[PDB]
């Protein structure tokens, strides 16, 4: 599945990736309310859920 970045979210630690605003992403995981696991190119990590959008 995609999601939207809805903000820039710069990586705040090492499980963190980071994303810019407009920037479509692969939805990996999220089955935490608070933190999804995305692709953002070459690079895997969490951003915040609130963040995104579901497309």
């Amino acid at each position: 599945e995609l999601v939207l970045a809805l903000y820039d979210y710069q990586e705040k630690s090492p499980r963190e990736v980071t994303m810019k605003k407009g920037d479509i992403l692969t939805l990996l995981n999220s089955t935490n309310k608070d933190w999804w696991k995305v692709e953002v190119n070459d690079r895997q990590g969490f951003v915040p859920a609130a963040y995104v959008k579901k497309l």
